[PDB]
């Protein structure tokens, strides 16, 4: 099983990324978690992104496509994956699909600019594993901690109004054309395409994917 | 309670951090010893780091915040910690604030560039207990000797002039700069800061030390 989500940044796709990779077994590609894994590591990329993640900018095509094309070439991804955050630009698409990658599921979270800019005021994330939640949509079991270490869990400094508003710009710049995208393949029998409204409860829109993929 | 100790080469950070771990009842977390430890063990990260410390170059970013997420990752650690020569680059520091690992003290030891050769060049060691002192401005109490074991001291290698002063530019080019990083976190209410001027006595510093620490 290979899936696309596709976004806003801040509509909620990554939170139901840990319930599709249960129900089919494969591995979630987030390009956000990995630029941020990099940044922790000390990596190159890791310091050649920071600069640009911190302003809302997107990474370059050519060093994401690269990140992405070796990670699925990984053993855990022989069986399936879940692309989240990628693609992002309309180059990456063009990219994945000149290589001759095709997906069986294209799904579109939509939510509208202000309620994301009001949503992430409450995210807070454990930094070390990426598990992110939002002090009242979905809360930790402890205020402040995380539910698997019991660590203290933090804001992000990216997560600032102003920050938030350029990645918003950017996706409607850059990434919402992918909607259309996508559609053009599903009605050349290359996907399924089916949209989500990400304003609805966790569970909800959970129950929701549950009835598209069966 | 966790403290970063920041410095020019020589400025008296070792000397310092072990009376905080003695007062404070935290760890002292030293890259250099952590880093000399996989030397005397023959481990394969001492064989890639022996030259390159001799030579008073810097290991790799990612080399160090592997070794330090390792290390901090230990119950001994729980209630805080004293990072001693970590961080020493704008990556290494910017991969803790992308880890959510918040500290509460940064302390800088100011000392000028014209007193860095002299500091260095009559350092002398006790390897197996991490004792330090210094022929002249510090020194052992039968000349040669370890105050506690009579074992001889020993010279590092890097510790020669050569070495010495072509730490003191790599100082200025890629750690002197953490200076500005923190005293900006500090002005933005994340971490308190504080300048200890070096020059004065061992324990004239100890007690200055002390006051800020509580
Ligand atoms: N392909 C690419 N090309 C180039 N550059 C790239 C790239 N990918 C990444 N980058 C770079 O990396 C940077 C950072 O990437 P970024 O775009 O920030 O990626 P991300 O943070 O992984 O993704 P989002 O912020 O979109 O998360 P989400 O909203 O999907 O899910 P979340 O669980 O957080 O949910 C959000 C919040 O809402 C809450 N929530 C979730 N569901 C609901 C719900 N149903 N109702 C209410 N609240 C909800 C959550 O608890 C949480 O608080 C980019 O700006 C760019 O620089
Ligand atoms: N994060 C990282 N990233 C990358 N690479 C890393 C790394 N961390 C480590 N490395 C690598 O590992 C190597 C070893 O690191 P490390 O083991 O820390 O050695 P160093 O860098 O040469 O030592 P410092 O410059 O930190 O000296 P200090 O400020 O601790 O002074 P000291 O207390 O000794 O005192 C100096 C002398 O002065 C004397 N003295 C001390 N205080 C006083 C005083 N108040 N008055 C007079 N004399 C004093 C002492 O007795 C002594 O003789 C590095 O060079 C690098 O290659």
């Amino acid at each position: 099983m290979r899936i696309i989500l596709l976004g806003a940044p801040g509509a909620g796709k990554g939170t139901q990324a840990q319930f599709i990779m249960e129900k089919y077994g494969i591995p979630q590609i987030s390009t956000g978690d990995m630029l941020r894994a990099a940044v922790k590591s000390g990596s190159e990329l890791g310091k050649q992104a920071k600069d640009i993640m911190d302003a809302g900018k997107l990474v370059t095509d050519e060093l994401v496509i690269a990140l992405v094309k070796e990670r699925i070439a990984q053993e855990d991804c022989r069986n399936g994956f879940l692309l989240d955050g990628f693609p992002r630009t309309i180059p990456q698409a063009d990219a994945m699909k000149e290589a001759g990658i095709n997906v069986d599921y294209v799904l579109e979270f939509d939510v509208p600019d202000e309620l994301i800019v009001d949503r992430i005021v409450g995210r807070r994330v454990h930094a070390p594993s990426g598990r992110v939640y939002h002090v009242k949509f979905n809360p930790p079991k402890v205020e402040g901690k995380d539910d698997v270490t019991g660590e203290e869990l933090t804001t992000r400094k990216a997560d600032q109004e102003e920050t938030v508003r350029k990645r918003l710009v950017e996706y409607h710049q850059m990434t919402a054309p992918l909607i259309g995208y996508y559609s053009k393949e599903a009605e050349a029998g290359n996907t399924k395409y089916a949209k989500v409204d990400g304003t609805k409860p966790v569970a909800e829109v959970r129950a929701d994917l549950e009835k598209i993929l069966g």
